[PDB]
């Protein structure tokens, strides 16, 4: 549609080829740099820093589950034994 | 086509060479400046500093992992062997 209103702008300038001053949103080259231009948005600079920080919040709760199971078993057994002896 | 409207306006301003005041961009030293100018654009500023986040919490979790494991193999072997003697 904006091609379409600069065509007819430039038309009635008096210009009739209207290739000289626009490039058609429809030709290869125009979809070649929509390309590119969809390509660059890939991550931006925050989110993968987001990412990691997800990936430490994991190990994080790991750690903290393995320290719970951990010092349970440790009071399962390291007293009990020297409790009867 | 911004070298084109450039051009018109230049030589509708009496100036029937054009070249005098702008510099087509299909010209190889204009090649060459988009070369370099391309290339200015290797790698931007904080996303290095995201790459050493991600390292450094990769790193978190991997020691999370092997603190983990390491903490099971402590309780489920130095201790069975002092509770039986």
């Amino acid at each position: 549609n904006l091609y379409n209103i600069l065509k007819e702008v430039t038309e009635n300038a008096g210009y009739k080829d209207p290739d000289r001053f626009w490039t058609n949103p429809d030709s290869p080259e125009a979809q070649q740099a929509k390309a590119i231009r969809e390509q660059k948005e890939a991550q931006p600079k925050p989110e993968d820093i987001k990412a990691q920080a997800d990936a430490q919040r994991a190990q994080s709760d790991a750690l903290a589950k393995q320290a719970e199971a951990q010092m349970k078993q440790v009071e399962a057994q390291i007293r009990l034994a020297e409790i009867e002896l």
